[PDB]
């Protein structure tokens, strides 16, 4: 057997790990399948994509087109249905009708062998007709055959009868395909909508307490849920909810030794009170947690628990499973580190003495929280644990519960970041917070919306407890507005960490990305009521963004994104589409100075003629404009961070 | 089982068709094997390449290095031995020694945990020592262990004893490797030197006749062999040597109807006299051909026969195997075409009615010429025959005779050109003739010497019977000198078609690449003796180029090539290396005007310091220069096309 088939179909994409790992989609997501298709000689080829579902049932007729002239690269758009494991094949084939028509249009006017050319056409159309199930379509083709063969008629007349619009339509739907050749199938894993699309809100339940009991409980924390739901969010991500170690506990502002009342860092998991399958006693009981998860669900909120596979020194695993840790010659365990950061309060896991025990217990823990309604895990620093470990755990969990979503917090180099997504992480944290200029944002989102979208789903958190970017520190509120618009419009999954809305932007010190008085190390009560009444929260903007997302399908996808040029380096413009919905965004990335610019829309890239002028609505203000090829904008920081416009129907 | 192993080793290159087709080399050729290697956490990785021969025997220790910082991309150079099918794997591993040294150099001066760190080092070195086969090496490592453990000595002293040059050498050769992880093996087809390296000369034996018998024979044609051997060539490529059709035979200058004496085109193969397994009666007998091949071999010349799988209308196959042709409804066979060119004299083969008969006969024909000493086939327009057909034929022939070299004359689009090489063609014709500017030559050769070199071996013919480029037409002799230098120095395989040496450059007309009075359609006698005495041949330059190639290993390889900048767009500079041989070439691409320029050598890329000034010899003149970072050159067309310099050891 040969490696190339009769009609070459080569390098089918998307492909992940040479076919050893599946490409990704979610339900209702469209993406391009592509291949290099051609044949020997000078005749025309055709190609089509065959998408097969988990039952192996083929999709609709999906013809491909050459994507650029001379390139022999073909593509078609396909759309994922129900969740599960699918496959896709490209079929390539001789297109003798297109070939014949090409010669016929040339020879018949030149009067070359007209009877022979016309008879040749008749026999192709007869073969094409024999495959057509429709009776009207069959008769339409046979009718042309007869006219092709009517030797009493002028040549160019007989030919014209084979080139009519209705003949074209029949053939476009049921083409005569020569020498049909198929690629080997490639895998597609289709997961639920939330893996790609959703708004995330992170908060610390302990911070939402009372004057009498400052340490919040699940029952007091649950009072925050209506506000979070009302801001249009779908997921609440909680930092670790287990007991917290006392040994080497950190105090306020990441000080080394905690004093009497210091609450420590939730990530320092474990004490005599319990480990990863337990609730911090001050947060309440597992019953109180069930209440929190129930009350969340009623507001349309899914809970995402933090999974940090690491231990305080007081975690029971330290004595129960010592071989889960690396011990130095004096018996001690070196605390975890992400240099120059030290985590004195935290021991890292060692995976090579008992990989099976670690995997077994990890999946037990996860299934415990799953049995209490947690269907999303935010995995803490996964890149300090083995890659194959995550592959095994994820495959084990999704094997029984394929709805479970894992989010990889891997702020690391691209290789590890890529590979983590490729081995099964449904979502990835990204370089977003460090992409702030027009060039940075344009380069990075081009990358994320390109080939990487076949394996990675990005979660654009505008801030985290560990990341307060300089842009925000120096920018103030108009900077918080800008980043919110960007996150919410550039990725179908975005998020904020509580405090962002109040524009908390005081760092630990100049040149740090740590917050001052970080909530990681202390209870951090907020006067949410006062902020609202005084308008010192960008909560309404956030709410408006999530509403716009919920009303505009273009914003619930990743791959369709185009950047439109402007005459200002501070001003960035881009558009996203999904079916007939088109959103167009212009942002002033300067948080201190008004910027006026001329936005030059790639009209064809919106599906419009160059001269066309179609109306838009700015969804932030409800104000209408008529835009076209070249448009003036004037964006004043504080008044208008950006224009988030829909093209009107 | 997981797809990623304990230490991620991913995307091993070179790879061809995802591992379904082999990467290529020849005996003695070096190339880079690369992979993406990394691990979880912050500790060091190492990697190495394991090359295995046809018996499965491993090669020498081949440690890899990260190729660019932060990239996680590793590579090493490997070298092919004997011909056959080899395989290569990349091994990745934790490098705990490099990790430990890093921490030890920091902690020990800072006085952090010095006894613990030193004991940790001692235990790694003990494990490292236990793997070392050498006794002196083992003792060298145990010596360091003892020192590391000598608690009566200063900490930084104990450390230093483990960081000595001889300890390094032992560890570099026998590193302590943690958690060794291997990629799946990839295939390497190693073929003979001539598949990559060789000088080719094309001529028509019929043109070398006598005053009495103008139509040359193999016995008269053999008189040209000494002169071709003396020009330094290794291969003689003959156009088709079979009988030629009479029906629709072409006359002189590609006229439609041949008259009484017209000899026709060799590619119009077949008559009642014989087909592809026969000799044209005017060329002589199969015995006369054996004589030609014998006389060639004695001069160090291999014969490359044209294989053109196509027929004149008078070929026996036309009546013996009608199903090998497509017949129109009136029974006629459409003549072959490469539009706008028509080949009225030639019928194309149809492959879909009897693929097995065609394949069987093709390999029979090839084996017939092989039994007569032909071990190289120049395959005419392979891209108009099925890709899979060539794959099957090549795999069939190399299955029994792996020395047989196929050269693909595929002047087509890149997908087909690439695929042809990938399915087994040892050599490819290229776009060379259409790369004439510095940007064109630089872009194209960057491409050919890069990833394509894992599957394609280029044959740079400066001209062909079907290609007289405008550069040569308008350039005259100095243009012939330029293109000869470029071909001979940029590819390890190059060639010319007889007449090039005499600077024959009259086209059929303006804007044509056909020669006037093309030898394809007529006998074309040349006064070779007169040209030599009158100095109107560039034969001595050509001879000098092949001598330079034969004396400089750098010129017998492809992949090592670097382009050095110049301040003149007309002036191009590049360098090639192999072991300690370095050849440096500067060319004036302007065939009408003298060009002076400053050549700015990438000194490190030659393996030299920036300030260094190392001497050269221009092998075309024997003149010596001292070159360095910045060098003035002055190149006068007619006097000096180029500088072809060797760096003196």
């Amino acid at each position: 057997p040969t490696v190339v088939g009769r009609i070459p179909v080569l390098d089918v994409r998307p492909v992940v790990q040479r076919g050893r790992r599946p490409a990704k989609a979610v339900t209702g997501e469209s993406f391009e399948v592509s291949a290099t298709v051609f044949r020997e000689g000078h005749d025309a080829v055709g190609a089509n994509v065959v998408l097969r579902d988990p039952r192996g049932r083929p999709g609709p007729w999906t013809p491909m087109r050459e994507l650029a002239p001379g390139t022999d690269r073909w593509g078609a758009t396909v759309t994922a249905g129900e969740t599960g494991t699918w496959s896709y094949t490209v079929e390539a084939w001789g297109d003798p009708v297109t070939t014949w028509r090409h010669h016929a249009r040339i020879k018949i006017p030149a009067g070359l062998d007209t009877d022979l050319v016309l008879e040749e056409g008749a026999r192709l159309y007869e073969r094409a007709a024999a495959d057509v199930p429709g009776r009207e379509d069959r008769r339409e083709l046979l009718a042309a055959v007869d006219a092709l063969r009517d030797e009493s008629r002028p040549a160019a007349s007989r030919l014209a009868a084979a080139l009519t619009p209705q003949v074209d339509a029949v053939l476009a739907r049921h083409p005569l395909r020569d020498l049909v050749t198929s690629s080997d199938p490639l895998p597609l894993l289709v997961e639920r909508e939330r893996a790609l699309y959703g708004a995330w809100y992170e908060f610390f339940p302990r911070s939402e307490g009372t004057p009498h009991t400052p340490h919040g409980t699940f029952r007091t924390a649950a009072r925050r849920l209506p506000a979070i739901a009302a801001m249009g969010f779908d997921v609440v991500y909680l930092p670790p909810i287990h007991p917290i170690g006392t040994t080497h506990r950190k105090g306020r502002n990441n000080t080394l030794s905690a004093t009497g009342d210091d609450v420590g860092v939730p990530w320092a998991i474990g004490s005599p009170e319990g480990g990863h399958d337990s609730i911090h006693p001050a947060l309440g009981t597992l019953d109180d947690f069930d209440h929190f998860v129930t009350e969340a669900g009623k507001l349309g909120l899914e809970i995402a628990l933090d999974f940090a596979l690491q231990c305080s020194p007081d975690h029971p695993w330290v004595h129960k499973h010592p071989e889960w840790f690396h011990h130095r010659p004096d018996g001690t365990i070196a605390h975890a580190e992400n240099p120059p950061k030290k985590y004195q309060d935290i021991y890292p896991i060692a995976f090579d003495a008992d990989p099976d025990g670690l995997a077994t217990e990890t999946v037990r823990i996860l299934r415990h929280w799953m049995d209490h309604g947690v269907r999303i895990f935010r995995v803490d620093n996964p890149h300090t644990k083995p890659v194959a470990f995550w592959e095994r755990v994820i495959a084990d969990i999704n094997g029984t519960d394929p709805d479970v979503i894992f989010l990889a917090e891997a702020f690391t180099r691209p290789a590890m970041m890529a590979t983590l997504a490729q081995i099964g992480f449904q979502q990835s944290y990204t370089y977003f917070t460090w992409r702030n200029t027009k060039q940075e944002l344009t380069e990075y989102l081009t990358e994320l919306s390109g080939e990487a979208a076949s394996y990675m789903r990005p979660n654009f958190f505008a801030n985290t407890p560990d990341i307060l970017h300089a842009y925000l520190q120096h920018g103030g509120r108009p900077a918080f507005e800008v980043r919110a618009v960007l996150a919410a419009t550039l990725s179908p999954t975005w998020g904020i960490y509580s405090g962002y809305e109040l524009c908390e932007n005081t760092p630990l010190r100049e040149g740090s990305e740590e917050y001052l008085d970080s909530e990681k190390y202390q209870l951090k009560p907020r006067d949410w009521t006062r902020a609202a009444r005084e308008g010192t929260t960008i909560a309404p903007l956030v709410t408006r963004l999530n509403t716009i997302r919920r009303e505009n399908p273009a914003l619930r996808q990743l791959r369709d994104l185009h950047f439109h040029p402007t005459d200002k380096e501070e001003v960035i413009a881009y558009s996203k589409r999904q079916g007939s919905n088109t959103v167009l965004v212009v942002v002033n990335l300067d948080p201190r100075h008004t910027q006026e610019a001329t936005v030059s829309l790639d009209m064809p890239q919106l599906g419009l003629d160059w001269h066309e002028s179609v109306p838009v609505r700015d969804e932030l203000t409800g104000e209408t404009y008529h835009w076209g090829r070249a448009n003036y904008v004037r964006l004043e920081p504080g008044r208008t961070p950006a224009h988030v416009c829909t093209v009107l129907r």
